[PDB]
């Protein structure tokens, strides 16, 4: 019930004594009064207590929420997943689900815009509204430090931005994401966003802006990041393709075939699909 | 900076540009949030998480900012181990051992982090012993913790050479059940997949081939099409198992497989598999 009572259960599960957690600034008696619900720890002492039981902040928050992710992350991940599966029916159900969930009016409006944008991306006959596009853009400009929620909004509404806003917000992404850039969820979305920026710039023929975002992707990618590395390799070839009337078509075809070594039929189809789509951009 | 949790929350709420009434919902009133921010009352566990999710900040983001954007001691050590191991820097790893000894953490954690470091030193210098007292301490701890958090997944994944054959099998078997509490989390799920890959590697190295199918079944259940690195690693390990059980019958297929990875322009991945391939060749048969 109380935070101290919640913390105490966690400490006992970690099989730690109060003296194991205690350190400079946080005494066992302070931890005891905290666990008894008779006093609250300061912000600095609270972070010591949580680090003292050796659980990640994601784990601490997960158990605090009864082993559910935060509502805004549950919605955003489901939207991304269902859009990636071209699941119009599930997106339409998410729209009514967002309308029935308890959240700030601003967040209800932003989630509806992303979902409606996704449905329109699958079904171009699904109507949109300019007032919604302006509301989301105004929001991204207003938030000074972009959390996972802003990365989710930006990454999935880029096709809908004017060139002016795409260029400015993509440039601002570099600075505005720095506060939370090291976190596991955020860094994954940053790499995916950078790949989507590269795609958008090519499709819009804004080729001169690509190097700024390739340099950022270069700094972020680790040897583990095989999927993003191969995606970037493919997009470098697509940029040449779109700038030279398809001159490197055979090289791209050979590259996709060589991905058979990965024995990943879904991945091969993904690149084959994008290649066929980009072929429609040249005469 | 020394401040109450409510004042810290208020800084965040203003950065999210929400009013107290925007955050308020069922379970959390605006007045409750206000007295929280004013330091006049503390929120219960349920109300605190409502206040944080109500401003669309993850608890990971909340804790990161609360900790002045500093990494966890256990992740800071793990990152330094990774960096220094990649440069084959035994001296720097040994300096990390003395640095851990003065770190602000429980004694148990100082010892366990040291064991992770020693595993790296032993991987670089096989004549560096794996003390039995360390093996006993590690084994007792992993058996004792009923629910394995990210720390135990990280610890287990990086200390397998300290385990006896029996404890490797028992603890590998226990990974499946003991990780379930936090298994869905993104970081934990990554380390469980890596741990399963390392389980397969250890079993092959120890010639315990009959136990491999149990853990391949778990890897099959967990791997997604996005998981390209884990999938290719498993593909490589499947060939290593066939190689070791058939007197090298598929060596040409393995050589062609490594050559076919040239397309990824990833020398670290290619070097990883070539080095491991040579290690398995050096086993006795």
């Amino acid at each position: 019930m109380e935070l101290g009572e919640f913390y105490k259960e966690l400490r006992l599960a970690r099989k730690l004594k109060q003296t194991d957690v205690a350190c400079e600034g946080l005494t066992a008696s302070q931890l005891s009064k905290f666990e008894l619900g008779q006093s609250m720890l300061s912000a600095d002492k609270l972070i010591l207590a949580i680090q003292g039981i050796n659980v990640t902040f994601d784990e601490f928050g997960h158990k605090l929420n009864n082993y559910q992710e935060s509502p805004h992350m549950r919605i955003g991940r489901k939207v991304v997943n269902r859009f990636a599966h071209q699941d119009i029916a599930a997106l339409e159900q998410l729209l009514e689900e967002v309308d029935q969930e308890q959240m700030a009016q601003t967040y209800r409006r932003l989630n509806a815009i992303v979902i409606k944008d996704a449905i329109h991306s699958l079904n171009k006959s699904y109507p949109l509204a300019e007032e919604d596009s302006e509301f989301l853009t105004t929001y991204l400009y207003a938030i000074e430090s972009w959390t996972w929620f802003e990365l989710y909004l930006f990454c999935n509404t880029m096709p809908f931005l004017s060139n002016q806003d795409l260029i400015f917000l993509s440039t601002s992404l570099l600075e505005k994401s720095k506060e939370f850039k090291e976190l596991v969820h955020n860094r994954l979305y940053m790499k995916q966003g950078l790949l989507n920026i590269l795609s958008e710039l090519m499709e819009r023929k804004l080729f001169s802006y690509i190097p700024i975002f390739e340099a950022e992707l270069e700094r972020m990618l680790r040897p583990y990041d095989v999927f993003e590395k191969v995606s970037w390799q493919f997009l470098k070839k697509m940029s040449v393709f779109l700038q030279t009337k398809g001159s490197n078509q055979k090289e791209i075809e050979r590259f996709i075939q060589s991905l058979q070594v990965l024995e990943n039929p879904q991945l091969t189809s993904l690149f084959e699909l994008r290649f066929q789509q980009y072929k429609e951009l040249i005469d």
